[PDB]
């Protein structure tokens, strides 16, 4: 739908930047207002940075995948510079909520709590025929009430027969990619699974990087023997034993997320 028509173009003076939460490459994000009073997030453009069309495909995304736990695209400014507004997220990056004074006090069962929030979303993504592929808790986002949702769509697709394969020059980064999608290009919901697996990882140790003390080539040697991550400190078995799930080696016998949700919401009232 042209802009003049679609329902999430928003005149660029309904919206007030206030205060700037990150810059890069690619343009900055902003705290802001909508209409005044509506706080939001604000992605800007950074004009030639990228292409106008590569950055609105997130927003295009965006509209096909509406749920309670994923973060809701709230409107587009489609002329330069290019807005990409969205919900307001108040406790910020899971993985920088997880060493705050907050977040460093939550219990197993809270951080086993927001592990099935999070599966919760991703089984939506996964009934409604979508991959992720940038899984991990930088990028889940958590609420004032403590609650999680899944963000940066960027890289999301999807997928008809199965399978979305990256071209031979694209990276990803090695630590939370599945193998497969590492050695071929081949991404489907099995390589999100595997890629909650080190997110759990990132959960159980309040944020820490996966495989402690390893480069990507050790990482990459010792899955090849068989080993998967060593357990964390302080990590319950059962959990473990979850993520060794999600390492499986064939992407077939990883769990559905549906499955990993309902096995999370057990742990959970069970603590
Ligand atoms: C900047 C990455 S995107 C993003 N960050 C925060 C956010 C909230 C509180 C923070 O407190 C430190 C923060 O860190 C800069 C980011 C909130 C937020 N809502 C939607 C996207 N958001």
């Amino acid at each position: 739908k042209p802009w003049w028509e679609d329902e999430w173009e928003v005149p660029r003076e309904t919206l007030k930047l206030v205060e700037r939460l990150g810059a890069g490459q690619f343009g900055e994000v902003w705290m802001g207002y909508y209409n005044g009073h509506t706080k939001v997030a604000v992605k800007s453009l950074k004009q030639g940075s990228m292409s106008p069309d590569a950055f609105l495909a997130e927003a295009n995304l965006m509209k096909q995948l509406q749920h309670q736990r994923l973060v809701r695209l709230y409107a587009v400014v489609t002329q330069e510079p290019i807005y990409i507004i969205t919900e307001y997220m108040e406790n910020g990056s899971l993985v920088d909520f997880l060493k705050t004074p907050s977040g460093i006090k939550l219990t197993i069962n809270k951080l086993l709590d927001m592990a099935a929030q999070i599966a919760e979303g991703m089984a939506f993504i996964e009934e409604r025929n979508y991959i992720h592929r940038d899984l991990r808790a930088a990028n889940i986002l958590v609420s004032d009430t403590l609650s999680c949702k899944i963000a940066d769509f960027g890289l999301a697709r999807l997928i008809e027969d199965n399978e979305y394969t990256a071209r031979e020059g694209a990276k990803f980064p090695i630590k939370w990619t599945a193998p497969e999608a590492i050695n071929y290009g081949t991404f489907t919901i099995k390589s999100d699974v595997w890629s909650f697996g080190i997110l759990l990882t990132e959960i159980v140790t309040h944020g820490r990087i996966p495989y402690p003390g390893m480069t990507n080539p050790e990482v990459i040697q010792n899955l090849e023997r068989g080993y998967r991550m060593v357990r964390p400190d302080n990590c319950p078995e059962e959990l473990y034993q979850l993520m060794r799930l999600c390492w499986k080696e064939r992407p077939e016998d990883r769990p559905t997320f549906d499955y990993l949700r309902s096995v999370l919401e057990d742990f959970f009232t069970a603590t």
